[PDB]
């Protein structure tokens, strides 16, 4: 059964902000779920420095780019920690509000959109390109999960029946039609080039 969930106010209002204000350099969206993968895939492999058992589901610690022209997506792949239910539905959007005031705050002062991820909410610029996001997350200690919103103030949850992933977290990003130039494999290389240049885990980027 699918469980429709209110967003707090604030995110309500993040997601507003990014769908609604004038900014043309969307493709930092990229970066800040690269960069939350790479937290991530830090932490999973972090824990199991002292429980190697915490591996069981999967020992590598990866990122795939896969964009599908048929579908128009571009999913990001981790093989991070994954996230929990009460992740999805309670904690994230309690951790999300103070960052969401500060960034809002800084907004203005000068601050500008590309600098969302030094609050901890870069997730949402997903909504910068796509106009649906849904989220595939598997914990060692729950099961998976769908998330999934258009914005428009709801997410919903849902246990997943998709193919298992062993532990990790796909973003789907349902791209808005004029926004498939993140579907080619140039761009996307020329992003991840641009400002993923760094990240200490492989990132393979699937061709079509
Ligand atoms: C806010 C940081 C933690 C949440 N998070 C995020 C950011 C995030 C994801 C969400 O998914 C529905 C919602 C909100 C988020 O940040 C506020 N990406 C993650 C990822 N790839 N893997 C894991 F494991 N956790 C992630």
């Amino acid at each position: 059964e699918v469980e429709t969930f209110a967003f707090q106010a604030e995110i309500a209002q993040l997601m507003s902000l990014i769908i609604n204000t004038f900014y043309s350099n969307k493709e930092i969206f990229l970066r800040e779920l690269i960069s939350n993968s790479s937290d991530a895939l830090d932490k999973i492999r972090y824990e199991s420095l002292t429980d190697p058992s915490k591996l069981d589901s999967g020992k590598e610690l990866h990122i795939n780019l896969i964009p599908n022209k048929q579908d128009r997506t571009l999913t990001i792949v981790d093989t991070g920690i994954g996230m929990t239910k009460a992740d999805l539905i309670n904690n994230l959007g309690t951790i999300a509000k103070s960052g969401t005031k500060a960034f809002m705050e800084a907004l203005q002062a000068g601050a500008d959109i590309s600098m969302i991820g030094q609050f901890g909410v870069g997730f949402y610029s997903a909504y910068l390109v796509a106009e649906k996001v849904t989220v595939i997350t598997k914990h060692n200690d729950d099961e998976q999960y769908a998330w999934e919103s258009s914005a428009g103030g709801s997410f919903t949850v849902r246990t997943d029946t998709g193919e298992p992933m062993g532990r990790g977290t796909k973003v789907i990003l349902h791209l808005k039609e004029d926004q498939t130039e993140y579907l080619e494999e140039r761009r996307i290389k020329e992003i991840v080039k641009k400002h993923s240049q760094f990240i200490g885990y492989p990132i393979t980027l699937f061709v079509e």
